[PDB]
């Protein structure tokens, strides 16, 4: 009787909350996860420990290939397999590095970073619709879409793409009752790579707070679109962002 | 308690952000223009859920000299009544066409000071004026970009209300003001529109084929000034049912 | 005969440049101008020399009131009385100068307001009911959406003005007149910049960190008015060196 | 001394007007094709008469793939080869076809739709951008981006990552001085099948004049955003769709 969601890349960071705030709220969870399968599973156990029969784990790359389709479609079936219902698909995932235009292969960073980022939501998308009362999907894009960090191209591509699916997915999947809409975070969790003056950098250009986002404020956004206060709102994507995308050079 | 300001509060979308406010535990001051029965009606049924929660406050919000002071005046009504403003949501608004082919000075007047010159007063006032959560959300217009025909002066209008929107939140983002948006689509339909002018609206819509309740616009005016918004200034939610992602 | 343009506020800097490229593609100009009639008298003479009666000046303050319908309705009116024909509006002239949240505020929303908006609509109004190729052209600014802190007042102007040249080219399209508009980033620094600003503004700019010279923005310009931009309408052309891409 | 250009998807329509209208500017010309060998080689032909050795031929499947790096490569290769320089991108080719959500394999389509419309243009900007005066790359964009076509998601999503690309390469290559745009057509030619009927329902809803775009018009904004008159202008889309994309439902 309790709805269950689907969150991509849901054993750490932003995932992770997004994950622990659905179930806060009644969801039944399916924790997607790649590489972290420690994370993955002491999350589950967490989750169960509160609820049982609340929360399963599910392995899977989401790198572009031709078994993608079929990752895609395991990764909806599981929350069929476990729960009986699929209400809300959080696609979350990302990889995120740089590919310089000018001096792993570059099919391989194509197949990674517009896999991750387009290409596996669109997939899910599809494999959360043909599977199917307030269902929704949300895709965490990008606040900075259009004011790009220098040499990510191929991450751009795909966060772009990813607004093009939000869209036509929302156009599509109205008539069957399906929201999709977009969460867009400025500069929340920094990357754990980066060095503690650049980080200093990037919180120092926030107009709210000098700060980042916290994960929860991030869920918090993605909590209120898949909500029954969201009931018409499709096609629209939140920024989340302390202001950040209004900032000059 | 908090206290809120809402213009435009005696009536349809306003009197539904006023209401969910109210009911969230805010006080409210009722701003109205002509709508003085309804506004006191409105406050009377707030009153009665809890005593001395709401008040009302007139004023004309067409641009003019005077409008600064009404402007302030409207912000003090909050600061007398309550002793703090922590919320002000600019929801007023004229609406009618201005054909490029009254005088057009005071269509002027009209549209472009109710839409965004009060609104950049008002924004003045309150931040003048200033655990706390502030945050003013302004009634933007999901259609800015696919105009109806012959409304250029309200569509300039609800423009300037985005520039206002993204200029305030980042000048009052150091003071821990936050401010956005929400914008409808169809949603509670012109009361002089025929019958069937409003349903072809209403088939266009993606989202179930029909229009916005006032409730439905309320609900995302609750969450930008709640507590799970305290990270977004200068965003505009659209609640348009997807009527904006729809080709000619 | 030669098709006639009118350029606002077209005495110095972007607007000379744009009135004496259209000059030297063939065009008679009206040179509108409010308080530089030295430099606007020069400039008509200097066309006039190239070629006979091709060019006239046209004063005109464009700040907001009620006589700012008549003065837009005259400004067409001149170029109509000198050449027989006004083919092409160009609105050029602005005002600029912070009007921080935190001359009386209703005077600075007249000019802000008035200059980057509403004389651009009146001035659209009377060049449409005076009616080949057609068009206007409205300078924008490429920086709207990641505005100059304390500027709310210009920002709101340009937003509108963004409405207007979308809602004019909806509603003017069927009568074969195109409305677009050219939006610089960094183009000429203000005159009482020092240079050490000025570079700071420079070195933000990815193509060749400098600002657009007059003549790079009159080119855009126009490219929109010319047979090749002939099915184009409704489009804003940054003209920015990529300065909008550039994130904090 | 004359400048060289690569038009990708050239044969026919818009990419056939905008070799012929940058031949006419005074261009040597690299006329990519897939399939339309026959057209190619008469457009080369023609070229070829009005001044000897301007114009050759380059078949190139652009679908992504293992190989589609080094197809790239070869296309801009060819342009150095032939004319000793290579000026002027234009990535024009484009596959345009329904991929429903809801009921060629699905990765196929992704290939195709998202390989022309968004893969090969990077792979050709790299190549462009590694083997480097007027240097300009032109993406053929689409006006109605914001408002698809119902069931054309992964042809917007390819568009929309081209629009991505075009503003990341913008900010990387305008160190290089190289300059990066796209155009936007609405409405321009409209598919051979198309009954009258149907192209006038789209014709009709054009504010400017009720018809589509020709071929040429949009090859004029091409042209402009090569020229000596958009030198400060890159990371800039221009519209050409009368108006269209300004229309409510
Ligand atoms: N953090 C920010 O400031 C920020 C800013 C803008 C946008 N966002 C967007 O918000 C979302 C959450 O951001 P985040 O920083 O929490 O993300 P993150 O830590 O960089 O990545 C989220 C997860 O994605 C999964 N992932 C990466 N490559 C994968 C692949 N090939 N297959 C399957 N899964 C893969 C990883 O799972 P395993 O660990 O299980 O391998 C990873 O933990 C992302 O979509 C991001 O682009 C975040
Ligand atoms: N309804 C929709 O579908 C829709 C769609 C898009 C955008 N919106 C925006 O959402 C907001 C609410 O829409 P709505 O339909 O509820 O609005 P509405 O009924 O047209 O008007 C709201 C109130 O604004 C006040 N107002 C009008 N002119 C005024 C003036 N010169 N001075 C002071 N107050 C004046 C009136 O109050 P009095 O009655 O007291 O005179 C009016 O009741 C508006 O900002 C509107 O632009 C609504
Ligand atoms: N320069 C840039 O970098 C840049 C950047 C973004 C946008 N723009 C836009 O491009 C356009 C040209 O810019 P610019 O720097 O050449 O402009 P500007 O020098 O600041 O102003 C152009 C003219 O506007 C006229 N003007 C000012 N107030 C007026 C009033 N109350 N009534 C009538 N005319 C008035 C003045 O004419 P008189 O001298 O005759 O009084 C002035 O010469 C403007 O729309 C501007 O906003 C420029
Ligand atoms: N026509 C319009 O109304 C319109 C509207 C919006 C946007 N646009 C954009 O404008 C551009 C030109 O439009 P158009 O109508 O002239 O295009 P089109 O005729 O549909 O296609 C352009 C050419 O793309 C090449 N192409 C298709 N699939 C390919 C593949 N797998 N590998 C290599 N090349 C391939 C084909 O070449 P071969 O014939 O040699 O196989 C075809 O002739 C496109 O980018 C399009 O998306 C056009
Ligand atoms: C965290 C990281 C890498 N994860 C993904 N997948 N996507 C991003 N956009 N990320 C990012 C990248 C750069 C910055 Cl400065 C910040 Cl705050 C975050
Ligand atoms: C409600 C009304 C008139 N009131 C204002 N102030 N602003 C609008 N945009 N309004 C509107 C106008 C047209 C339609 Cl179709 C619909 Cl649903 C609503
Ligand atoms: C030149 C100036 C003032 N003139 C007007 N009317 N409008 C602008 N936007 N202008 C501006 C303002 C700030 C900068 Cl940094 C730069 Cl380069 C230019
Ligand atoms: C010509 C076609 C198919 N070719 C490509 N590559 N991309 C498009 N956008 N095309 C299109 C599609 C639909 C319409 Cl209505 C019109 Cl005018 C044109």
């Amino acid at each position: 009787e309790a709805p269950a969601a689907v969150v991509t890349g849901a054993a750490k960071r932003i995932g992770r909350a997004i994950a622990v705030k659905l179930h806060q709220t009644g969801y039944r969870v399916v924790i997607h996860y790649h590489n972290s399968a420690e994370a993955a599973v002491s999350l589950a156990d967490e989750l169960n420990k509160e609820r049982s029969n609340t929360a399963v784990v599910c392995q899977a790359d989401l790198t572009n290939s031709n078994v993608l389709p079929a990752s895609c479609e395991e990764i909806i079936n599981s929350c069929f397999r476990a729960f009986g219902r699929c209400d809300v698909l959080v696609n979350n995932a990302s990889a995120f590095y740089p590919t310089p235009l000018v001096q792993k292969t570059v099919e391989t960073q194509v197949a990674e970073l517009i896999g991750t980022n387009a290409i596996a939501p669109f997939l899910l998308t599809m494999s959360f619709a043909q599977r199917q009362s307030n269902l929704s999907i949300v895709n965490l894009c990008d606040a900075m879409v259009d004011q790009p960090c220098m040499a990510f191209s191929l991450y751009n591509m795909g966060k772009h793409a990813l607004v093009g699916l939000t869209q036509s997915a929302a156009l599509e999947l109205a008539p069957y009752g399906i929201r999709v809409n977009g969460v867009a975070p400025g500069v929340s969790l920094l990357p754990v790579a980066m060095g503690e003056e650049e980080k200093d950098k990037w919180r120092r250009k926030v107009p709210l707070g000098r700060r980042e986002a916290s994960a929860e404020q991030i869920a918090d956004a993605v909590i209120f679109l898949v909500s029954g206060s969201a009931q018409y709102i499709t096609g629209s994507i939140i920024k989340v962002d302390g202001g950040l995308s209004l900032v000059h050079a």
